[PDB]
C-alpha cells in the first residue's frame, strides 16, 4: 500500500521522510510517493496517468519470439487503462541476436533498436 508525501513546495516533505519531482522510494509492511508540490501530484491524477500517457513498449529482441509474447499482456492493461492509448513497439539487443498484432491499442510504429549507442528519438510524438 501506498505513502503520499503532499504539501505545498518548502512545507518539509522530504525532510520528515528523518522518518525512515516525484520521488518513490520503499520503506522499510513495507511502505513512498513523495511529491515536491502542488503541480506533480496534479499530474498524477489517473485522466491523467490513463489519458494523456505515450507508451514505449520495449522488449528485449534476442531472447526470441516469446519476448513478443511476453509483450501481449502488457499491450492488453494498456488497453485496459485507456483504448485509444498510443504504443510504439521496441525491440532493444539488435547487436545481440540473430509476432508483430496487427484487443491491442492504436500501435504507432515499431523500432530495431541498439540501445546501447547513438544511430526512434524522432517518431516519438
Ligand atoms: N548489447 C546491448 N545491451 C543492452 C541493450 N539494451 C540494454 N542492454 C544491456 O542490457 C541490460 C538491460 O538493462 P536495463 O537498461 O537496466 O534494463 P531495464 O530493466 O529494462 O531497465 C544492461 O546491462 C544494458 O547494458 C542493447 O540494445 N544492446
Amino acid at each position: 500500500m501506498k505513502l503520499m508525501i503532499v504539501g505545498n513546495t518548502g512545507s518539509g516533505k522530504t525532510t520528515l521522510l528523518q522518518l525512515m519531482g516525484i520521488d518513490v522510494k520503499d520503506w522499510p509492511l513495507v511502505l513512498v510517493w513523495d511529491f515536491a508540490g502542488r503541480e506533480e501530484f496534479y499530474s498524477t491524477h489517473p485522466h491523467f496517468m490513463t489519458q494523456r500517457a505515450l507508451y514505449l513498449a520495449v522488449y528485449d529482441l534476442s531472447k526470441g519470439q516469446a519476448e513478443v509474447d511476453a509483450m501481449k499482456p502488457w499491450l492488453f492493461n494498456i488497453k485496459a487503462r485507456a483504448s485509444s492509448s498510443p504504443v510504439i513497439l521496441v525491440g532493444t539487443h539488435l547487436d545481440v541476436s540473430d509476432k508483430i498484432l496487427l484487443g491491442f491499442p492504436a500501435i504507432r510504429d515499431y523500432h530495431f533498436v541498439n540501445a546501447t549507442e547513438e544511430s526512434l528519438r524522432k517518431t516519438i510524438i
